[PDB]
């Protein structure tokens, strides 16, 4: 612990870690502090799910996540017990208990809105799924030319897809991929387009995906190390970054406030750079706790002098979800070019097909796999090999179906009843909707209660808008209902549904980006520099100041790449 | 990875680390296995809970043990889905399906059987409990001399306290502690003795408990290294030990075969000693996959000529639970001592009492406390403080109750409603039953069907036995009733039950010890070594021979410093 | 038509509940291993509560059931009378 | 209807049920038969049931129901969590 570096970044999520490869590569001294622990194994800020163990046991990764993910507001609990014993102990009325926040209006909330607290951030255990937004998603770079917008979108997303190491070609030879990709390719022939997910992964083998995290974009070791024994990293885990101090005029940041949570010591970082990634919640909470913006309840007249539009246009997506279990037509058409004579298991059954044949639907790698698995497993009724891995499937927003999805499977508790059904017949769909950013919906923070850090307790004031945004929720329902019926009825007890808000973890726009800090009602720049000052950087979710339904962080790192572009123009790195 | 050790080790879970912490501390070169990986931060295998985010949140901890915990032996599903689309594809039949294992009778399992691959086992994630068994739990270590017998166990649990931090203090000022512990101890004053329940751990503060694990015994880390200049010692993680290659007249062990998980590769390591401590379902998988006991089906006249008691006479512990919310009688008590005056929250309000006066019930540590926090939180109506520690209570097992108590809190995911209760309400009761070992109580291998590691599948043939365990375990339900009634009324959703089998996780007599293999039907001698086998050793639950109640995994360790002992009495460390 | 139930029409739920009797329920085969160990259990799941063991519980109607009252289902039925079209109609 | 405790936060006037009933084909292989050794709580030879909804145009017509439903509701309002679109049992 040095007192002066040349850049301190809080957070070390994927975004902290951009900024880390970033700048550490172009021989910044750099200082990065997470409130969390190392918690990932060796390989610091890893994906939790690149264990062998997990690999073979995917559904049990869905505590993984249940266990790093911590509630932001929860609201008083009103709910009656009344058969507890005469002799138990009860209150006369439902008071304040259990970690629940007074401030919280329980139906103006995200209460599916959590935090985690760890090196790595949520990339630990985050689905990967890294896909571009198009225009009517994504912020503008470039004023007035939007040739030369989407020119600086591809270089900045084309790196990005460098770091996260994403990809659309890991699920290729997968049966299942396949049967859905093939069947909502055909159905939606003229009218809609099907890829890959575009996923941050590389596949090791026909059973391990190495899904990327953090550490892939870096690997967060100190420096100098053998390995780059001219660059200079430390990382300070646990450590809670409470405060940015700010000069008089607000035009620079003096030091960091950290807390050393293992030794209980308060002390001040200095650096010449200060870049907050702390993830969308907890940006706004250091920089409320700073000065910024306002502590307390927004009162409607009496606006914060300083960055007036901090947590406020606040934008979570709407998140519809369903399951599905596979079609006759479907489970029947893998079989489609197999010629099949008698029972399984009695002497006289055989299954096979012609290599090459000019009628078959299937190419000759896809019917080799389906007559194996049916010749050596006739206990089993289903013609799709145990081990293929899963769909992966999406049709990207656009403005005709202006949410984003994914038809695929990720970690999930099967309750006693639905394990009953084979889990080759089963598909994951999740489609996200758009929400239009509002002055209204609000993040803030309290002046009187604190949360577990003793940090501003933070408090939502939230409905998704009226008008485009809850129309198109209900249509995005409504396609997900239609679009999954190509491919199976529902399974009980996952039925179409919309998750509680906030659920998606798609919180933008806390500190919101746009080119005029009153015009565009913003916070940063495109520089992601906080206005007014030559040396305060954000970096994330929080920056994305538009209405989008894909998934956010390939879009936030692409800033914070520019971001550190920036930061390179203007700041020189101190001699080694 | 060298072709040669003194000592190699498979399984790195606090038995693993017994041994290694005895033998690498006495010089031996020594290799160590496990086939789980790095993951428990830069503390290799360290306890999970030792982050400061989940002492902050500790019901999420829940998650991390369910996220660990893979299911032995799961049976067919059986169960009607009738509500599925007429266009889903469905089987005629409940087929082999889901990973479920054919082999297993769904009535005579041990479904709540579990296992944890990863480095440290299954103590990253145990609740520490770590009491001494008395005489009618244990095994003989000294035949016809209870004294000497008592003397000995006295020496391997002391120094087996030692490695686990184990104490009987952490919990001392603790307001919920000592009320339920007070109210027990006068209930059943002159019938049984009430204590903190002993636990491997150190607080480091008053509200952070670092918690023991395998870490705490041997820290992992390889060797030579700074520390240990002279020590060596390597571990392998992401290595399947598969088998032990057994010389022709059973008498020595001459290799080990592992499959490293990353690279694919098969080896063999040798070793002059060879210790199995993979936990107790798995060393009886290494063992029978070896050519000991039987592959299959037992089969009634047939037996193995081979350790013929090997995976015969399993016993589990019958587990019951339930929740309470503390009575008015013992919430009003807290604050006995006080006056109080007026109504909370009006000016009038106050609570007073008189420090040192000989007619209070309470020292003035209790009623500093409970005054402060009745007049800072004049919103709270219950007068204990808010990060008051958890009870931690027990009676420990005796001939009159023959079954261990915890009385405490553990990590729980509260249901919506009991998140109503509030917190410092509810306190856990978890009883623990001894079974009698019986012969026809099995766990067996498949000699056709594999698990996710291709080794033979594990199947039980279990039912609690008849006689005095079951009728026991009955009277254990009932004793915890009639005892947590003495607290406060059950909490609804957390009513009296017994868990499903195996779900304590405390099986044992896998691989029992005894002094005689045909005459005590054991297979391994009070060194733990295998009857017949210079060099080859067993530590874990899975030696114990006996009906206990109480947790095992103390009197393992202990068991296991023996064997230790007999390794240094008996095998010469290589020249360094 | 009671007053009593045009007053509180939810609950007439458990008066149609209450007169649907199963045409054909299939063995019951779902596990409970949390008995307490004294409690008697059998070795399999045999013929057991009424249960049909001709009925092959995934080709049933299991949602089938009838009344045995005097004005039989319309003492208790939803009163929904359309038509049929030509197609529906023999 | 039942209602549970969590819909009946929901106000009654906001609720709308939505049934769609989807025309079966008649198929041979659909039975009901009476068993020869079994008989039902009157002494009477025990129905049993041999039926699936027939392949082709019955399952697919059930499957668009389905999602005709799941069209025209939406016109109305969003799904009542604990009443999801659902196919009942048979
Ligand atoms: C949990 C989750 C998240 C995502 C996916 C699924 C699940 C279940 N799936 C997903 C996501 N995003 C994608 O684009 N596609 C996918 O398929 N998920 C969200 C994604 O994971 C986040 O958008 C991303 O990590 C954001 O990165 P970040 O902006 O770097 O923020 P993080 O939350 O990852 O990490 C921040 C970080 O800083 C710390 N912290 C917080 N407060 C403090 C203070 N005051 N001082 C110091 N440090 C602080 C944390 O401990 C944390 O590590
Ligand atoms: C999960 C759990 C366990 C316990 C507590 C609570 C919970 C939820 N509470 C508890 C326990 N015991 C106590 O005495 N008191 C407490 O309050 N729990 C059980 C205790 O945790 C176990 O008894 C103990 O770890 C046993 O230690 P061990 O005999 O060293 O076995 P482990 O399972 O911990 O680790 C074995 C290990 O070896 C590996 N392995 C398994 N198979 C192989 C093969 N073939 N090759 C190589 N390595 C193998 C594993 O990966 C594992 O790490
Ligand atoms: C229960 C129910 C039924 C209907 C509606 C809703 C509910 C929950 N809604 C509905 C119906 N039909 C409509 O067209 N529209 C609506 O909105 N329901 C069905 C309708 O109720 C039936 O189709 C109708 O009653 C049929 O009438 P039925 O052919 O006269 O048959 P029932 O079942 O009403 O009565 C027969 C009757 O005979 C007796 N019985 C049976 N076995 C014997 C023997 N062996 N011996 C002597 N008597 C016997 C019964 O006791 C019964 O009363
Ligand atoms: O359930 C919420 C999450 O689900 C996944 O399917 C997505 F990949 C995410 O982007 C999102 O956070
Ligand atoms: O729930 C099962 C477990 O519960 C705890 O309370 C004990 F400490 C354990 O020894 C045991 O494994």
């Amino acid at each position: 612990m040095d007192i002066k570096y040349d850049v301190v970044i809080v957070g070390s999520g994927p975004i902290g870690c951009t900024y880390a490869r970033e700048l550490v590569g172009a021989g910044y001294k750099v200082a990065m502090f997470d409130i969390g622990e190392i918690d990932s194994g060796l390989k610091i800020g890893a994906h939790k799910k690149n264990t062998v163990e997990y690999q073979k046991n995917i559904d049990k990764f869905v505590n993984v996540i249940q266990g790093q993910l911590m509630s932001v507001s929860v609201p008083v609990n009103t709910l009656v017990v009344d058969t507890l014993s005469p002799t138990s102990w009860q209150a006369s009325t439902f008071f304040v208990r259990n970690g629940s926040n007074p401030e919280q209006d329980p139906l103006r909330n995200l209460s599916g809105q959590a935090v985690t607290r760890v090196v790595g951030g949520m990339s630990t255990h985050w689905t990967c799924a890294t896909p571009r937004f198009d225009r009517e998603q994504r912020p503008l770079l470039v004023k007035d030319d939007a040739d030369a917008d989407d020119a600086e979108w591809d270089r900045l997303y084309t790196k990005a897809e460098s770091y996260f190491q994403t990809g659309t070609d890991q699920f290729k030879e997968s049966i299942r991929h396949n049967l859905v990709l093939n069947k909502l390719t055909e159905e939606y022939k003229g009218q809609r387009d099907f890829q890959q997910i575009p996923l941050a992964a590389t596949r090791r083998s026909p059973t391990f995906v190495e899904w990327s995290s953090a550490n892939t974009v870096f690997d967060l070791q100190n420096r100098p190390n053998t390995d780059a024994p001219e660059e200079r990293f430390n990382l300070f885990p646990a450590v809670a970054c409470e405060r940015v101090v700010r000069n008089a005029l607000n035009s620079e940041i003096e030091s960091l406030h950290i807390h050393d949570l293992i030794s209980g010591d308060r002390f001040e970082i200095k650096a010449d750079v200060y870049v907050l990634t702390a993830g969308a919640v907890h940006n706004t909470q250091l920089l409320v706790n700073s000065g910024f913006g306002q502590l307390g309840r927004p009162n409607p007249a009496n606006p914060p002098e300083l960055l007036p539009s901090l947590g406020s246009y606040i934008t979570e997506q709407s998140l519809v979800f369903c399951q599905t279990v596979m079609s006759t037509e479907l489970i029947d058409s893998v079989k489609s070019d197999m010629t099949i004579r008698g029972t399984p298991g009695e002497l006289t059954y055989s299954v096979t097909y012609t290599p090459g044949a000019s009628t078959n639907k299937h190419p000759d790698w896809w019917n080799e796999k389906v007559k194996n698995h049916m010749m050596q497993h006739q206990e089993d009724p289903l013609p799709i090999p145990f081990e293929d891995p899963e769909p992966q499937v999406t049709t990207l927003f656009q403005p005709s179906h202006p949410w984003h999805t994914q038809i695929h499977r990720d970690a999930f508790s099967y309750g006693a009843v639905q394990q009953s059904i084979d889990s080759r017949l089963i598909v994951d769909w999740r489609f996200f909707g758009r929400t239009e950013p509002k002055e209204e919906n609000k993040l803030w923070f309290s002046d009187k209660i604190t949360d577990a850090y003793n940090m501003p307790q933070p408090t939502f004031d939230f409905r998704f808008p009226a008008g485009r945004t809850s129309k198109e929720a209900e249509d995005m329902m409504t396609d997900m209902c239609v679009m999954s019926a190509k491919i199976g009825g529902f399974l009980p007890g996952s039925l179409p549904q919309f998750m509680e808000p906030g659920l998606c973890l798609h919180l933008g726009g806390t500190h919101r980006m746009g080119f005029d800090e009153k015009e565009d009602n913003c916070c940063v720049n495109t520089d992601s520099r906080v206005f007014g000052f030559k040396n305060l950087f954000l970096g994330g979710c929080g920056n994305i100041p538009t209405a989008y339904g894909a998934n956010p962080t390939l879009t936030a790192m692409s800033l914070a790449i520019k971001s550190c572009e920036y930061i390179k123009q203007n700041f020189t790195p101190s001699p080694f």
